[PDB]
């Protein structure tokens, strides 16, 4: 295909997998390559180092290595993948990128893409009492246990919650109440990441199934008619094993339905039943990728060598000349 892929180096785990993810989120990376990185350090900037990780999976004919990027954000012990868990390290990520573009002319990028809102809400039963808390959200943790697919884990996330008995409500001024808590979406970020809890630790390998396209209307308090809550399926991020363990992602990058299988060094076409179906559950979905329908085009619009400043390029040729003395 046209894709190239990233050197195997390290313990880096789902790194891997998770690059391709935020480097086929084009509107992403096209903002990336607007951050101005020109007088920052060529070590130890994070932003820089998206930069030519990115610009590598554009140009490179050969596998892309990683060890700079690692370096940068410095996740350099043993268990320094093994400890942390595939949000934490986009988070790492995209909070360098969206603190860096902040008074330039792609500034709010990662909230555009990224950013949902959430309501928390308690309210006791027996007393007018009532608890509400607007929350914004990167990416929403889904449980997978006793639940079958997708909209049952939707359904419990939304579940109210009793709290009677032992495990009453402190109600302040009103005492110990009984009382219902739960969770409700306000919206739905264009890009929409999931995480299945499989970790409770210990890997859960059960069945867990997810809709190539996946209708989230009714889980809004709020639908509306002109853009409707429609998400399509984008990448499907694998492991296979557990403590053993293995992490290749399924994209099928422009939104069409043409899957491939991104596993490391190699990069090869499957069927949609490879990426979807045969990761339902050891080789098994962790976290799942899907954008909506009405945001599908800006999202994955063209990315052309144009699109790069070529002070960048300049930049980072001038590093590839250095670093090739063989
Ligand atoms: C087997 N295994 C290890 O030996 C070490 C860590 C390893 C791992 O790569 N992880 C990244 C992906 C996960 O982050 C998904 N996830 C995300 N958010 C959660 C929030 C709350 C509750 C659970 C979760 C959760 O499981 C897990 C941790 C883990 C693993 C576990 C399940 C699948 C694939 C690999």
């Amino acid at each position: 295909t046209g894709y190239v892929g990233l050197k195997n180096q390290g313990a880096t785990c789902y790194m891997n997998s998770l690059l391709q993810t935020l480097f086929f989120t084009n509107q992403l990376r096209k903002a990336v390559y607007m951050m101005p990185t020109e007088g920052d350090d060529s070590s130890k900037s994070v932003p820089l180092a998206l930069q030519r990780v990115f610009y590598e999976l554009q140009h490179s004919d050969k596998p892309v290595g990683t060890k700079k990027l690692t370096k940068s954000f410095g996740w350099e012990t043993l268990d320094s993948f093994m400890q942390h868990d595939v949000q934490e390290l986009c988070r790492v990520l995209l909070d360098n990128v969206e603190n860096k573009m902040k008074g330039t002319c792609v500034e709010g990028t990662i909230p555009k893409l990224f950013r949902g809102k959430m309501v928390s809400y308690i309210q006791c039963k027996e007393v007018d009492y009532r608890s509400d808390r607007r929350e914004d959200y990167y990416d929403i943790q889904l449980s997978i246990k006793g639940k079958k697919n997708i909209f049952e884990s939707f359904v419990d996330y939304v579940a109210v919650e009793q709290l009677d008995g032992d495990n009453k409500y402190d109600a302040g001024e009103h005492g110990l109440q009984e009382a219902e808590k739960g969770v409700k979406f306000l919206t739905l970020p264009p890009v929409l990441h999931l995480q299945l809890m499989r970790f409770m630790n210990i890997k859960i390998n059960d069945r867990f199934e997810f809709p190539e396209q996946l209708p989230l209307d009714e889980f809004l308090q709020k639908t509306d008619p002109k853009d409707p809550a429609n998400y399509i399926l984008h990448a499907v991020l694998v492991h296979s094993g557990d403590n053993g363990g293995h992490y290749v992602v399924y994209l099928n990058p422009k939104g069409d339905g043409k899957w491939c299988k991104f596993d490391d060094d190699v990069v090869s076409r499957c069927t949609k039943e490879e990426a979807i179906e045969h990761n339902y559950g050891c080789t098994n979905a962790y976290m799942l990728v899907y954008i909506r329908e009405s945001k599908l085009s800006e999202v994955l619009q063209a990315v052309t060598d144009h699109d790069i400043p070529q002070q960048l390029v300049e930049r980072l040729q001038e590093e590839k000349r250095i670093e090739a003395q063989k």
